[PDB]
């Protein structure tokens, strides 16, 4: 009963893992490129897309890039070779959700999906009034992070990150429970998806060019606070 | 401002070139050696890295064999000395070269032409091209002979990757030198040559035909006979 659109331009790849969710209980559409991908995007209003990076005629960065810019705040999950590394990071930078390398087993995929759905405009967060760290404002109803009174632009999967970390303000957040929090997983999983996007997060964050917020505890997990 | 890091253990050199640059409008970062280098690149992540081929800690051929191990495909320009008539940094990985002593200008050109490669978001419509005993898989940027992997450096597949696409087809030196390295200026440079000579020797390794054409005085042409 989700309906979630399988691109890949390799029809091996593509054949299993339309067979592989649909049997997983999914309603299952397919694309070989980012063309078709956006035209059954657009057509017919996925609920979550499974999407390669690396395909002829539109890649997935510029699918995801297109997407965005349009304001569709779909579920994307980007798949790619494990050698294309900065690459499927591109595809997270310009708005994917999740990642996955291949080869994967297709458990690690439906995971991911269920999580992507359970997770689809978000956060898990109760705040309403804007919260405060130091320069940065994070409203998390009007989705705005700003620093020093300037809009720091970030993905929708960046800012429900920095919204969990701004609801917790000052507290550590393991990865395991920003996985859970964030990402919506109920699993145990191999992956740094957390890891990259605090790297962005913070980057972005300290653009401008004064104090770091977004602190690393080595070992124990992550924490958003002045100093 | 592109970010371009700047790699050289002679400090004078090193001062010189991140002055030049700076004031030719790029942002600069230094590392005085390929372990400062290779943290800086981590670190900062730069659009393009002008790379010295020798250095004490680690030297460039290793940084851009560490570079390219770990699956970094930043642009880089290695300062490179030119025997053997082997560029060690080309093989190892690196996008261009340039041989010191060498004008800033030159510099300049090579590194803005590294940047509009980087930049380029161009995206092909072909899948697997095949040219007898070869095929190109475009978008899975993979290269086999009689379906025997071609292990093939990042430069190494652009080029051929324009051969295949414009298959049979002469593409002269200019146009490659647009085409494959970003050029947008005269250049004498050998690069396309030396490259040429690098997928030929891997494309005809394991005994077969000749299927890059060298055609004097006029191009360069991808195909089977
Ligand atoms: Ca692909
Ligand atoms: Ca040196």
């Amino acid at each position: 009963s989700p309906r979630v659109l399988v691109v890949d331009d390799d029809s091996d790849v593509l054949a299993s893992l339309e067979r592989g969710l649909r049997l997983s209980g999914f309603e299952v559409a397919t694309a070989v490129d980012g063309a078709e991908a956006l035209r059954s995007a657009t057509e017919n209003r996925p609920d979550a897309i499974v999407l390669d990076i690396n395909m002829p005629v539109l890649d997935g960065v510029s699918v995801v890039t297109a997407l965005r810019a349009m304001d569709n705040d779909v579920p994307v999950c980007v798949l790619s070779a494990r050698s294309s590394v900065d690459d499927r990071v591109a595809g997270l930078e310009a708005g994917a959700d999740d990642y996955l390398v291949k080869p994967f087993v297709l458990a690690e995929l439906v995971a991911r999906v269920k999580a992507l759905l359970r997770r689809r405009g978000s956060t898990a967060t109760s705040s309403s009034e804007t919260i405060t760290v130091g320069p940065l404002e994070v409203d998390i109803p009007g989705r705005r992070a700003r620093v020093n009174g300037v809009d720091v632009d970030l993905t929708k999967r960046e800012f429900d990150l920095l919204a969990v970390l701004a609801e917790h303000k000052t507290a550590v957040l393991s990865r395991a429970q920003l996985l859970e929090l964030v990402w919506g997983y109920d699993f145990a999983a191999d992956t740094n998806v957390v890891d990259v996007f605090i790297g962005y997060l913070r980057r972005k964050l300290e653009a401008g060019g004064g104090p770091r917020l977004l602190h690393t505890v080595r070992g124990v997990g992550f924490v958003l606070r002045m100093q």
